[PDB]
């Protein structure tokens, strides 16, 4: 019923922001009309406040951008990708409770 | 971030709606990677273009009634206007020949 204002990637600011900047980022990728995407989206907006600048929160849409969707070999959608330092940290699919998203943020960071 | 003018709400409705001017609306939020690719594109097309086409942006944080409005998924977006009509829209990073293509489209 509504918008998202998460910051939507294409392959090249991917790649420049996961593997040239190593940023430690989450990376939701979905489709515009996926229903449990839809619950997903709020959740991951929320928590980008608690974490502003420290942890980065986007958005690629697997319509658009086949090449990544099939690099990471996933099979449904949506699902959430970790990244720190250039490496794939871990990922968790479907309709995510903040809880589980906090914990792998904090693991994430921790390393 | 230079020749970008920024509105607020109330100014998108006047500019677009009640007075119909012909602009392209940048949908952005603050420390967004590919809104710093974008701007400059659009700064440098500006130089192109007669004050009476106007290049503005929205701040979606600060918009956030405007922004749901037109239930975008994913920033930035650019948005096309003229003669209180929307005319499309183009999401995430942009090049430069897509922006004037749609303006001259806008246009005519």
């Amino acid at each position: 019923s509504n918008a998202m204002s998460l910051e939507k990637l294409d392959t090249n600011t991917f790649e420049q922001l996961i593997y040239d900047e190593g940023k430690a980022c989450l990376v939701m990728f979905s489709r515009k009309n996926c229903h449990v995407c839809q619950k997903v989206t709020p959740v991951l907006e929320e928590l980008r406040l608690n974490y502003e600048e420290s942890f980065g929160f986007y958005y690629v849409d697997v319509e658009e951008e086949k090449t990544l969707f099939q690099r990471f070999s996933l099979k449904g959608v949506p699902q959430i990708l970790y990244f720190k330092d250039g490496e794939y940290k871990g990922k968790m699919a479907g309709d995510v409770e903040d809880d589980e998203v906090e914990q792998m943020i904090a693991d994430v960071l921790e390393d």
